[PDB]
């Protein structure tokens, strides 16, 4: 029961968590963001890579957002309002081959 879900230190709730376990493990969780902070969030879309960590199934996963899902939104407190898509595909090495690791870590 995937209730304890963390996206890079950020604990997350959802409404419709749906992961495709075959040909491509796509973690599609429906995040219902509310109109409270939705102002900036409407501008946010996919953004970055996500470190999906789940203690139950034991998955310290770092998948990529293909950024072409045609969905919007990224994070922020899930209430029960704007059901949005954050469907993260099982990361491939298709997108570039450079170890682009240097943000602040």
């Amino acid at each position: 029961m995937v209730k304890t879900l963390r996206l890079n230190n950020v604990t997350l709730e959802m409404a419709a968590y749906q992961e495709e376990s075959e040909p491509k493990r796509k973690i599609a969780f429906t995040l219902n963001v509310t109109s409270e902070t939705y102002h900036d969030i409407a501008v946010l879309l996919y953004e970055k890579t996500f470190n999906v960590e789940v203690p139950e199934r034991d998955l310290a996963f770092r998948g990529e957002m293909t950024n072409y899902s045609t969905s919007l939104t990224n994070l922020y407190e899930p209430g029960a309002v704007s059901e949005f898509y954050i469907e993260i595909t099982e990361i491939d090495k298709n997108a570039d081959s450079l170890e682009h690791h240097h943000h602040h870590h």
